[PDB]
């Protein structure tokens, strides 16, 4: 049940369990979230996307020997998502974007 940068980075970066309160984008879909709906508040009144799984041989993010790259929504309530996303590594790096997965500041 968490939704902030630090917040999510913190509980990463302590308990490595993703925030009790997130979802693959294919669970989140495959539930029934549509584009042309925003459907989550109903069946999930407080509940963020994210915890999908990405190898980022794009080099969008930090990388290494082999790295794996996951993100996950953040600021939500109940309605639809916005421009407020963290992205979190395999070695618990974590950095965040507010411009739609645009610009990576780090945080951890």
């Amino acid at each position: 049940v968490i939704n902030t940068f630090d917040g999510v980075a913190d509980y990463l970066q302590t308990y490595h369990k993703l925030p009790d309160n997130y979802i693959t984008k294919s669970e989140a879909q495959a539930l029934g979230w549509v584009a042309s709906k925003g459907n989550l508040a109903d069946v999930a009144p407080g509940k963020s996307i994210g915890g999908d799984i990405f190898s980022n041989r794009e080099g969008k993010l930090p990388g290494k020997s082999g790295r794996t790259w996951r993100e996950a929504d953040i600021n939500y309530t109940s309605g639809f998502r916005n421009s407020d996303r963290i992205l979190y590594s395999s070695d618990w790096l974590i950095y965040k974007t507010t411009d739609a997965y645009q610009t990576f500041t780090k945080i951890r």
